[PDB]
């Protein structure tokens, strides 16, 4: 990994760490729409994303730069904000995890 992608990988590790588990856990795995009874999910969300997918892509060297990584993390949050009413718990959890993400992403080395 490039220096910037090392920083990205560090962030990803943090987002998956026990430190943030109380609000990160809905983002660990793909939304299983059928299992959760969300029969409209894939009509509304055209491009699902979650942290396990981001992790697989990082491990497989799919991301060519930090921007591509960040786009997937933000897609995951955007999907949450798109699908869910803003007063649902999962949205509050997304906002908190995105705060973690954005503040550390901003510390990207040049
Ligand atoms: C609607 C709402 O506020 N919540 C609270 C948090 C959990 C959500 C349901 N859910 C999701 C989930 C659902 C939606 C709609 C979503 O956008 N994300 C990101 C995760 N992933 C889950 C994995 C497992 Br195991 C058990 C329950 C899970 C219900």
């Amino acid at each position: 990994l490039s220096e910037q992608l090392k920083h990205c990988n560090g962030i990803l590790k943090e987002l998956l760490s026990k430190k943030h588990a109380a609000y990160a856990w809905p983002f660990y795995k793909p939304v299983d729409a059928s299992a959760l009874g969300l029969h409209d999910y894939h009509d509304i969300i055209k491009h699902p994303m979650d942290l396990s997918t981001v992790k697989r892509k990082m491990e497989n060297r799919d991301y060519r730069d930090a921007q591509e990584f960040a786009a997937d993390v933000r897609l995951m949050f955007s999907n949450c904000y798109k699908y869910n009413p803003p007063d649902h718990d999962v949205v509050a959890m997304a906002r908190k995890l995105q705060d973690v993400f954005e503040f550390r992403y901003a510390k990207m080395p040049d």
